[PDB]
C-alpha cells in the first residue's frame, strides 16, 4: 500500500522500467537511472511472510526474472510483467540491504560496478558485496528509509 | 495521450469525479453530470487483451470498487483511488456499450435511471439495461466515439 | 501492428485464403481450415474508431465483400483484394467475439455449421449465433486472446 | 496485531514473562522457557521504519533494558514496562534472525548458551553467534514464521 | 484414495479426457487444457510397488495406451479405458517429475512443446525432456503437490 | 506401516544400527552389514509429501544426521534418535534408488565404496553415484522391491 | 532383559494375551488370568526417561491402545501389535502401583472390579482406585517384586 | 552410573554437601545450594529391586540419616558416609517426585520451606507436601528428567 523508491545504496540511482513509462510493456528492462518521478515508484505485496511481489506502482506490472524460471542463471535480465506467479517471489532485506529472489540470487546492476551510469542494466546474480545493496527509502525524502512490509 | 468523456448513453450526462476537482482523494464517488470539463476526461490503460485501469487524466487517479474486493456484490460504490490491481480491471465494451469489471459486474448509476440527475453515485450491479450502457466520445465532440484501446 | 489468427470459435479452425498462398490473386476466398502457417497470420489497420480493414499478413491485401458494395447480400463471399476503400471496412468484435462489416452484416462459414469443413466458404450473413463466433489469437498460442486494435 | 512467539533458535524455548502472568509487574525479567501459552504470546508495534516495541500480548507491557538507558552495556537485564518512549525501540531482523536495540546490541541469553535452561534471564549483549538468534513463529504452529511487521 | 490434479510442469495445463466428460467413452483421448474441475481430477492406485493405474476419478477409467499393447512405439495416444490389465501400468515419478508406462516410455504432449496448446493430445514417447514433466498437486491448489502413493 | 530392508545396491549389504540391537540408545551409528534379522528392519513415516522420518523398526527410533542440524556438513554420521523434529526429515527415492535428506545431501557408506566392509559408517555427503545408491525391499524376499510409502 | 509378570495386586491374577499363544495376532486383547507361563511374562524397554514399551516376551509384541491414538478415551481396550510409535508409550510407576499411558489415563480390568474374572478385558480409564493397581514380580516368584526400569 | 542432579522442586535449589568438598568428610551434612558444579552431582546404585544408595559422584560417599539407626525419626539429619548397609537404602521415586528411605520417612529440607535458603539443612520427615518434592536431571539441562535406575 505505501510506496517507495528503491535505492541503489552505492550510486544512489534507483530502479527504474527502461523508458519511464507508467504503463510499460511486458518484458520491459528494469534499469538503474538517478531520475525521480511517480513513474519509478514502487510498491511490495506480500505473498508468504517474507516472500511476496515487487510492483510497479503505476502499472501494476511486478518483477520477473526474464523467461520466468523458478531458479534462473547469474545474468537473467530483471523485467516487468503482468503474471503473478511463485517464480516472481522476491524479499525485501532491508537489514542486510539486497533484494533476494525466491531461489537466493539477488538484484545486481550488470557488470557490478557502485556507481553504474544511467540506463544501466539489472541482472539476477549470486555474489554479495556492496555494489548489489539497495534501500528502499521515501519518494519525498531519498534519504528516509520506509518500512515496504507495511 | 487518448483521452475520452464516459457518457451515459440514455441521458448524456458523463462520469464525473464528485466535486469535478482535478486531484481527488482517495475513495472520492464517480458521479453523472451534465457538465463537460478536463477534469472529467478520461483515459484507459490496457492491461492484459480486454482488461485494464479507467484513469481520470487530470489526476492519475483510476476507478475502483470501493473497499477493492475481487468480487463486489450489487450496489458497490465506484470511487477513484491511486493504487494499481487486478480488482481495479474493466474492461470498455464499445460494441455493447457497457463497462464490465473483471468479476462479471457493470457500472450502473444508481437507481438505474434513464434519466439520473446530477451528483448521482454510479455502483457496481449485475444487470444488462439500457440505462446502464455508455458510450465513449471525443472531448471535443460529444457524439463522437473514439477508440479507447490505442 | 498485431498478427493474430482468426479462429472460428465453435470449431477451432482459421480463416484461410483459399489455397494458402502467400500471395493470393485478387479475388481469392476466404475460407476455414485447420492448418496453422504464417500464410493465414492477419492483421487488423484502424481506420476510424471501431472500423478497419482486416489485412493478410503474407500479402498485405485486406477483406473485402466479393465486388466490394457497400451493402452486400446474405451469401455474398468473402475475398481478398489489394484495394483499400470504405466498403472494405469491418470491426473486431472481441467482446461478442464475431466480425461485423460497415453494412452490419457478419462473417459466417457457408451453411452456417459449428463444426465446417476444410475448405468451408466464408460469407457475409445478418444471422448472429454460435457458429458465426471468432476469436483472435496469438500465432504463438491459438488459446491467448490478443488485442486486435493496436 | 499479528501475534508471535519469539523463539530461540537454538534451543527452541521462548520469550516468556518471568512467572508466566497475564500481567506482570513493571521491569518483571524476561526469561526463556520451553512452555507455550497466551501468556508468551508477542506482538510489535512499529514505530518508525525497523524500529519498534516489542509488545507482551496479555499485558501490553513492552520490552526495556533495565533502567531504560538508551546505550544500556553489556548484561542489561531485559524487562517489561508499561512505559513506551524511545529507549525501548527495537528491531525484528528476520533475516539474520536477531532482535536488536536501537543502540546496536542484541537480546542474548544470559551465558549464552544453545541450550539455556528454563528461567535463563535474556540480557542484552553486543555479540552476534547462533545461540543470540530468535526465530518469530506462529501461536498455532511454532515452526511457521510470520511477518512480524504486519 | 489421494485425490490430485496431473499438471504439466512447463505451461501449468492440466491432464483431461477429451470432452472433460464425467463418464468418457472407452478409447477417449487424454489431452492437455488449462482449465481445473471435477472431472479432471485423478487418483492412482498402487498393484505392485511403484506400478499402478491412473485412474480417472469421475468415472473410474484408467489411462490405457490406445490399442493396450505392452511394448507400445512412439506417438502411440494416451486414452481412457475401464479395462485394468498389466499394459496400463504406470508410475507416478515425482522425484524427476514424469509419468512412465510400464515398457518404460513416458507420457508426453504430442509434439513435445513447453506451451502445448488446449486440446493438444498425449502420446507416449521415449524421450527424457522439460516438456514430458508432469506433477501432482492438490485440486484445491494447483501448487501443492500431494503424494500419490496413498 | 509397511516394513522394509534398506540394501546398499551396490554391494547388497543392508543398513543395520551398530550392534543389532532391538532398542538401540540415543546416537547409535547407522552401518552397513550383511546380516538379515528383524533388528535391521525400516519403516517409513511420511510427515509432508516425499518427507518423512526413517524409522528403525525395533525401537520406534528415526534416522538424524548426527547433531540434528538442518543443514549438517559432508561426512555428519548418521545415527538412531527418540527425538522427532524437521531437521530428521528423508525422502526414499525409489526412483533414482537413493535416500536424500531434506537439505539436498544422501546418505553414503563412509568411503563411498561399491563394496563397503561390515560395520562401514554411514554419512551424509552430496556427491551422486553408483555407491551411494539405495533400493528398499521386503523382509520375506530380499530382491523384492516394495513402496515404502505406505 | 529383565522379565516379569504384571500382577493385579487386588485379585492376583495377571496380564495375559487372550489365548496365552507365545505368537498372539495384532490386536489380540490384553486379558487377566490366574495362571502363570512364559507366554505371559513380559518386558519393559524403556524410550525416554519413564517412557517405553510394554513387551510381550514370547513375541516381541508390545502394549496398545486398540486403534493407537494418541489421547484413547475410558474403555478403550488394550491389545498386542508389532509397531512401535510414541502413542504405545506406557510407565511403569512402581511406587504408586499403576501402569500410566502417555496420554494420562491408566489401564484397569474393565469394569473396575477387585475380583475380576478369568478372561476379563483390560481397558484405559483414568480414575485412580485399588482395583487398577498391579505390581511387577519375579515370574518364579508371584511375590517378589522386580526392577522393570533396566 | 548414570549421573544427575538432585533438584528440590519447589525451589530450583540442589542437594549439595555442606561446603562443596569433592572429598566430604564422614558425616557431612548434606544441605541444599543453588550452584551446580561436579562436586554436587549424583549416582545411584541399585540394590535390590527400588532400593539402592544414593552415591555422591565426586567422592563415592553415601547418603545415611546421621547414626546409622534402622527406623531415624523426625529431623534425624542427613550426612554422607562411606559406609555401605542396609541402613543407608533409598528409594528414588520419579513419579511422586520425591526421595524415601526405608523405614519409610522422606528427605525433605529442613523447615519445609518451598523456597529454602541456600546452606539449609535436609533432615528425615514423615510427611508429604510440595516442599519434600524433588526431581532429578541431567548435569547438562537441570530441565531434563533422568533415569536413575539405570
Ligand atoms: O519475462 C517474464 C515472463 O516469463 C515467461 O514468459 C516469457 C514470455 O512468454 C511469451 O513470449 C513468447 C512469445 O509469445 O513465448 C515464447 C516462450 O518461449 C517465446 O518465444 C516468447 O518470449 C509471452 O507471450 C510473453 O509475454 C512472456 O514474457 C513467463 O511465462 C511469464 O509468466 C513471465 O514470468
Ligand atoms: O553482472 C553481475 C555481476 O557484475 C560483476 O561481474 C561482471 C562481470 O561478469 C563476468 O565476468 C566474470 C567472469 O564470468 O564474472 C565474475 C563476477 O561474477 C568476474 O569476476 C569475472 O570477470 C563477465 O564476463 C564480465 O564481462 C563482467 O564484467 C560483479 O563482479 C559480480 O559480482 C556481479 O555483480
Ligand atoms: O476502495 C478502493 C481501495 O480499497 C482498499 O483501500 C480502502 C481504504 O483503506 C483505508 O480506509 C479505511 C481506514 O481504515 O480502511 C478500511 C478498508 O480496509 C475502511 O474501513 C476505511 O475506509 C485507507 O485509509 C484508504 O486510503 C483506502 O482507500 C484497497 O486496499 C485499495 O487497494 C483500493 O482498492
Ligand atoms: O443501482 C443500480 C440498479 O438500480 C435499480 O435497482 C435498484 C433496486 O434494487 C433493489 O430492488 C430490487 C431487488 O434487487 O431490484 C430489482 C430491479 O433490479 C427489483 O425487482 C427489486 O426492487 C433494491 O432493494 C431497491 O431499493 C432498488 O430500487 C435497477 O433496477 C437495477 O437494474 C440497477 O440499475
Ligand atoms: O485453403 C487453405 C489451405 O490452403 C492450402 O491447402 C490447400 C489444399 O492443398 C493440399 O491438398 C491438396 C493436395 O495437394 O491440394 C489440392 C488443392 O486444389 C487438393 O486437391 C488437395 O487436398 C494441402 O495438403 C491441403 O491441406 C489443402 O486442403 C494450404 O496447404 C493449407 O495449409 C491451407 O492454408
Ligand atoms: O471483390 C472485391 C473488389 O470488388 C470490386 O472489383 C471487382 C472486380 O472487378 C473487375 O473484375 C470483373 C471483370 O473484369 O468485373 C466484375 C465486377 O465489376 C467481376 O465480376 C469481374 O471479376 C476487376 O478486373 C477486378 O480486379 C475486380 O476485383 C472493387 O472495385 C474492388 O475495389 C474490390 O472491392
Ligand atoms: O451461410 C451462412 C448461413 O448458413 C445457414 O443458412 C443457410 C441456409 O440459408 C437459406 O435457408 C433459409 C431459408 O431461406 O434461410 C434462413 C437463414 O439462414 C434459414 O433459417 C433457412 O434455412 C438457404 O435457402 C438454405 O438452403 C441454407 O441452408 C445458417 O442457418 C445461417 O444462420 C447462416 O449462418
Ligand atoms: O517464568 C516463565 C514460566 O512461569 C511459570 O512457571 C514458573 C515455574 O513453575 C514451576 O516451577 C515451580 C515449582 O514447580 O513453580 C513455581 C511457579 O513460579 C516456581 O517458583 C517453581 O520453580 C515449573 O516447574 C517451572 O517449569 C517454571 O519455571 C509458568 O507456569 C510457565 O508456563 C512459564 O511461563
Ligand atoms: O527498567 C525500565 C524502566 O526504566 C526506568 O524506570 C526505572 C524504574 O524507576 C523507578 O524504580 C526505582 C524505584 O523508585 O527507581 C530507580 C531508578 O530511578 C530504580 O532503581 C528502582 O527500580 C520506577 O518507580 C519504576 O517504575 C521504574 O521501573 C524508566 O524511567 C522507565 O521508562 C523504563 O524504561
Ligand atoms: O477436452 C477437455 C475440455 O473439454 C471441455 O471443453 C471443450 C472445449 O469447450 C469449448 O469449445 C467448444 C465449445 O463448447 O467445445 C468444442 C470441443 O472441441 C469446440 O468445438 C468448441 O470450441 C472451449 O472453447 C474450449 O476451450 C474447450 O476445449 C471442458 O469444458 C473443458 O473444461 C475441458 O475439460
Ligand atoms: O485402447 C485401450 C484398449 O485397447 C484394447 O482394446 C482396443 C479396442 O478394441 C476394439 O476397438 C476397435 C474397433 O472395434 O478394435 C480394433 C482393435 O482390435 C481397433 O482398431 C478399434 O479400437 C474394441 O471395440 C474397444 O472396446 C477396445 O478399446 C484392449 O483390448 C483394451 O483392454 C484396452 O487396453
Ligand atoms: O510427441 C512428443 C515428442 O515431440 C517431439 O518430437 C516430435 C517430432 O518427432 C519426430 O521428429 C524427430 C525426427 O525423427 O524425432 C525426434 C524425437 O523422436 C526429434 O528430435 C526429431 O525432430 C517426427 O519425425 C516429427 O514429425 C515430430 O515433430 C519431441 O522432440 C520429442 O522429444 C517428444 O516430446
Ligand atoms: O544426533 C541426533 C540429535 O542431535 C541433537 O542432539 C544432540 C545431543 O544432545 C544432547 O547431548 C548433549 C549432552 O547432553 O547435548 C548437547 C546438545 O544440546 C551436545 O553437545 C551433547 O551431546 C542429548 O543428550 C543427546 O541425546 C543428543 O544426541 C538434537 O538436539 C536431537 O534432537 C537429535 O536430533
Ligand atoms: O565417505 C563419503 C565419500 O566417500 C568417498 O569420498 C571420500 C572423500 O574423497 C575425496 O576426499 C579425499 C581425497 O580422496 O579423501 C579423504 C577423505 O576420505 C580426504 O582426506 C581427501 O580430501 C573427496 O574430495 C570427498 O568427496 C570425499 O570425502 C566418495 O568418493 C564420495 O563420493 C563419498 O561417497
Ligand atoms: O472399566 C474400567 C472402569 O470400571 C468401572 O466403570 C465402569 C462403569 O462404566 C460405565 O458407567 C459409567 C456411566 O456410563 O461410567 C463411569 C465411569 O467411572 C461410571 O461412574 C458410570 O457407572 C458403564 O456403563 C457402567 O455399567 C460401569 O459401572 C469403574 O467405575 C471405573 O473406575 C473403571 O475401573
Ligand atoms: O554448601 C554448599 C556450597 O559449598 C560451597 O560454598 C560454601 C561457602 O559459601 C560461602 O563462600 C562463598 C563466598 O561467600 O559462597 C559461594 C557459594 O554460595 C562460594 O562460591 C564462595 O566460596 C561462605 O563464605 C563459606 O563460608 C562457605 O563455606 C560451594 O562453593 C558452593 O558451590 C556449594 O556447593
Ligand atoms: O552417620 C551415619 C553413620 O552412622 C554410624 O556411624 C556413626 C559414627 O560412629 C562413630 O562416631 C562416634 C564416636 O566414635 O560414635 C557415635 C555414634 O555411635 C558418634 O556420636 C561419634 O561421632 C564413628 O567414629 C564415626 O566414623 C561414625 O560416623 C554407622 O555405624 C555408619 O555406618 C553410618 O551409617
Ligand atoms: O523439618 C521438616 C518439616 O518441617 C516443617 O515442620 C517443622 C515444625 O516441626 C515441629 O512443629 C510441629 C509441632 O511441634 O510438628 C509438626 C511437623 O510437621 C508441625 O505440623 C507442627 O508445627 C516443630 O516443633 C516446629 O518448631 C517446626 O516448625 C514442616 O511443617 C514439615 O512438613 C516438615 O517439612
Ligand atoms: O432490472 C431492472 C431494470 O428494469 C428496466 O430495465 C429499467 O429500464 C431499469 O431502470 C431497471 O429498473
Ligand atoms: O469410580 C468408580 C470406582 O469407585 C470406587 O473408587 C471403587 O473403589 C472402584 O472399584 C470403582 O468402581
Ligand atoms: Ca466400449
Amino acid at each position: 500500500m505505501t510506496t517507495f523508491l528503491i535505492k541503489h545504496k552505492a550510486s544512489g540511482k534507483f530502479l527504474h522500467p527502461k523508458g519511464g513509462s507508467s504503463n510499460p510493456a511486458n518484458d520491459t528492462n528494469l534499469v538503474l537511472h538517478s531520475d525521480i518521478h511517480e513513474r519509478m515508484y514502487f510498491q511490495f505485496d506480500v505473498v508468504d511472510e517474507r516472500w511476496g511481489y515487487i510492483k510497479h506502482a503505476a502499472s501494476g506490472k511486478i518483477v520477473h526474472p526474464l523467461g520466468g524460471k523458478a531458479d534462473p542463471p547469474n545474468e537473467t535480465k530483471l523485467v516487468l510483467h503482468q503474471d503473478r506467479h511463485d517464480r516472481a517471489l522476491f524479499a525485501m532485506d532491508f537489514f542486510n540491504d539486497n533484494i533476494i529472489h525466491k531461489a537466493g540470487k539477488y538484484i545486481h546492476p550488470k557488470g557490478g560496478s557502485t556507481n553504474p551510469p544511467n540506463e544501466t542494466l539489472t541482472v539476477m546474480h549470486g555474489d554479495k558485496h556492496k555494489a548489489m545493496e539497495f534501500i528502499f527509502v521515501s519518494p519525498k525524502d531519498k534519504d528516509k528509509r520506509v518500512l515496504v512490509y507495511v
